[PDB]
């Protein structure tokens, strides 16, 4: 496999449904060696989840606590070397952040909440991990959403947080380069997952992509994690600081034929 | 190997420097089955750089002529039932178009080689290409560059062919999507191959790509054939009229310490 040995740590597995459980399934597939994360009251539930994989260890780490983030590279360095990749597959705004008018909905501890866990936590994932991944064609990945490009219904405050986390990826491919970091995002088309379920109508936003994309379908996230796969790749060591739409082609329409 | 079977055409290979020797030797790496164009006088140079890859062709495409594009198509349907990648690999302006200032140098008949050779083509390809790529979840790449997306010295003419190859790009991704073929290009940093031979400070290009860019290296033909590769691959399903750079992050910074 494409990944024979690399070690990587996975945040945000939560379900089978959860975009970190496509790319856990691509990443055992290419012989990668995972470990996971799990915020506080999920231990049982994620530690089930993903004993399919083999996991080199499973830990807490709530991404708001700076501790927790420090305690978890302790912890994974106690059975790991080196680490070869961190995947970022985490999000959070408060409910009352989503759905409605932005201006609205828009409260200065909601701003600062989606920020907090949705883009600072990768910076801070760096900062603990980088120790651990210097020097061996290591990498990150965290996964965006259009929204942080365009103005979008509904998605309002995390929007914003997506465009935080996607300069604080091209900084960080800055600041890690040197040490031969490679740094990237995955834009992903909506997929119907836990992160959806609070969204009335979710379900619309995909049947709106799968009319409007140029492939006419909706991703899955076999399509996301397989990219996320090869992004953690030394296949990949020409790229850093991209952002990598696997969205059916939603990126580069406008209007289509049915208004 | 992840291209196993994939019947790939493969345009632009002129000696082992070319960007299409590199995604060459990763598609014949990944499995692939392989046929190669040349342009007229070269067909025993190129037929003598591709037998190492075993090639099902080796024809004639000067993509300047509609008739040679259809004749391709129609004796690689002798030997394949389906067509399920083309590569685009070819570029030219004439030489004036290139170096001194936009402006100064620009021509009517410069401009218009430039985009029917280095964009025009690639419409030109998936035309006559598509009744072989329906729905076997299909795919093309176009090779592009920076000066697309920025003005650049000396680039000129090209950097406007390459912003018109983009949008051919993408459009074509629309108009191709309904067949399930994906459409992609990736954006290569500079590489010293016959392109650039006719460029008087080509090195300097490379030594500013290797000071400024995050990774701090320049790339190389592996690391865009890799990526090529990648995305004729049924993993990148979910990836259409996207441009990847695969520059180790030089379009993602601005300025940098050294100035
Ligand atoms: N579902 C979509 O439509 C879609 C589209 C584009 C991008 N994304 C992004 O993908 C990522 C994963 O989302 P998903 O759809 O798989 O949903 P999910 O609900 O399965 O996963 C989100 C993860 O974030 C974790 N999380 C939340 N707060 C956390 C905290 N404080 N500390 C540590 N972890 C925390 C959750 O436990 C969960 O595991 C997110 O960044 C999301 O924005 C999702
Ligand atoms: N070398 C770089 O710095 C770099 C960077 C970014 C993008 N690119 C792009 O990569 C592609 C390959 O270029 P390369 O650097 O490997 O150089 P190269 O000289 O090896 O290949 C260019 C190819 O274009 C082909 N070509 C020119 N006119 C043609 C015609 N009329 N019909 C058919 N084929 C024709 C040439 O025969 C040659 O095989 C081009 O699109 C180029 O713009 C190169
Ligand atoms: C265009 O609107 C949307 C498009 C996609 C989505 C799905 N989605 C993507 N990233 C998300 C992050 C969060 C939620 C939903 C998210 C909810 C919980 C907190 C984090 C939601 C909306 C609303
Ligand atoms: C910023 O300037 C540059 C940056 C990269 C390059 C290399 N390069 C990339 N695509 C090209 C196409 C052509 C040439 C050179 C090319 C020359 C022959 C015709 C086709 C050249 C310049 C000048
Ligand atoms: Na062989």
């Amino acid at each position: 496999g494409f990944l024979a040995g690399k070690k990587i740590l996975i945040t945000g597995l939560l379900s089978n449904k959860s975009i970190a459980y496509g790319i856990a399934k691509a990443m055992h597939r290419e012989g990668a060696e995972l470990a996971f994360t799990y915020v506080g009251q999920f231990k049982d539930r994620v530690e089930k989840l993903c004993a399919e994989f083999n996991p080199a260890a499973v830990l807490p780490c709530d991404v708001i606590s700076d501790q927790e983030i420090k305690d978890l590279f302790v912890e994974l360095g106690k059975v790991w070397d080196g680490l070869d990749a961190i995947v970022h597959s985490i999000a959070f705004a408060p409910r009352d952040q989503l759905e409605g008018n932005f201006i609205d909905c828009v409260t200065r501890e909601g701003f600062s909440i989606a920020h907090d866990i949705s883009a600072y936590s990768f910076a801070a994932l760096a900062k603990e991990g980088r120790s651990m991944m210097k020097n061996r064609n290591a990498s990150m990945v965290a996964l965006t959403y259009i929204g942080a490009e365009k103005a979008m219904p509904s998605y309002n405050t995390m929007g914003v947080a997506k465009a935080s986390l996607e300069a604080t990826v091209r900084y960080t491919a800055l600041a890690l380069g040197e040490d031969g970091i490679k740094v990237n995002a995955v834009s992903a088309g909506p997929i119907k997952t836990l992160a959806a379920s609070g969204i009335s109508n979710f379900k619309k936003m995909l049947d709106y992509n799968a009319m409007v994309s140029p492939l006419k379908k909706n991703v899955d996230i076999m399509e996301v994690g397989n990219t996320v796969a090869f992004l953690c790749s030394d296949m990949a060591t020409g790229i850093t600081g991209e952002v990598v739409h696997v969205d059916a082609g939603y990126h580069c329409v406008s209007m289509g034929n049915v208004l």
